[PDB]
């Protein structure tokens, strides 16, 4: 069968994925172990208010997202709660042509479905092409901001 | 009664303190409405998370501090829930005197009592007058970053 291509399926990431997740999330977060990684995929599935989402094409993961609900304050948003974005990654050899388009825009639709009025995210100054995609997908930078730690 | 000065105090934001407090947060939110600031105080005071402090000096309200508590995800924090500082603002004529930093202080007081690991800020790069005061009050800079919306 040849006169088409080969299907992407954008899919909320359950169970039977996290393996496919893990192995793209550890190239967002080279540093973030093994062990976390697993640790995180629990944690997510089982929670109401976070959802990943992987892009499958032909039996294999190419791309995924990762959201979350935030109840709280959120940098240059007016609602609340808001969909975050909180990582998106689509392989290499897999970029523009669409692919993290859908995957945001299956993070909205979990996000519409679950109240929130404003998807909102976030990027590093250094990261030009992120910052770039967020513009193209329709985001608007809100504002930029420094953060700060200190012990309790 | 002379020999010393005229103590300070620094004390949660209960209702008898809504137009002091109100007052105050107008010069650091000029743009916000006087029924926006109202709203805002009742929401304060009677949620669990909320909480807000002023610095009393001779009967008179001279600084502010507004925390919450944050248990979304929290830009450059390891651990959850963070006291967060939202709002800090101490009149010009007493900067300098070390308003802000027991304002700040009895920010993480709370936010211990209620759990929190680290207590997290933000602020804008034009803001470098702030950008010190964080320094100086031992917060290290975690990480800097551009925020987005899009509405769903
Ligand atoms: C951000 C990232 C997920 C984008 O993936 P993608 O597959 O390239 O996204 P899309 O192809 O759907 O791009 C959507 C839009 O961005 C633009 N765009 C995509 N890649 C771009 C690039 N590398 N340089 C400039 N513009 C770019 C597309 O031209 C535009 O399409 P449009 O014609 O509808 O405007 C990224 O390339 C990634 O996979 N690697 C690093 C992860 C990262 O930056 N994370 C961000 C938050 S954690
Ligand atoms: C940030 C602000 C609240 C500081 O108030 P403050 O009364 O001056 O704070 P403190 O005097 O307790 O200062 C603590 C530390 O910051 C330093 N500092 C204070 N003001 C400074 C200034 N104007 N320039 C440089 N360094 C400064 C103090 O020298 C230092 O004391 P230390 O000897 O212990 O290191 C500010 O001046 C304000 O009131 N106005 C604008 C609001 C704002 O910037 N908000 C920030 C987040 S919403």
């Amino acid at each position: 069968l040849v006169p088409r291509g080969s299907h992407m399926d954008i899919r909320q990431m359950n169970k039977t994925h996290l393996e496919h997740w893990r192995g793209l999330r550890k190239q967002l977060w080279p540093g973030h172990p093994d062990d976390a990684h697993l640790a995180d995929g629990e944690e997510i599935l089982q929670a109401d208010h976070l959802a990943s989402f992987i892009a499958m094409a032909d039996g294999v993961a190419i791309g995924f997202a990762d959201a979350s609900i935030r109840h709280d304050y959120v940098n240059g948003c007016d609602s609340s709660p808001v969909v975050f974005l909180e990582g998106i990654f689509v392989l290499p050899s897999f970029r523009q042509r669409g692919v993290a388009k859908q995957l945001i825009a299956a993070v909205q639709r979990w996000g519409t479905n679950k109240g929130c009025r404003e998807m909102a995210s976030d990027t590093s100054p250094e990261n030009t092409i992120s910052q770039k995609v967020h513009q193209a997908l329709g985001f608007e930078e809100t504002e930029r901001v420094i953060f700060y730690r200190k012990r309790c």
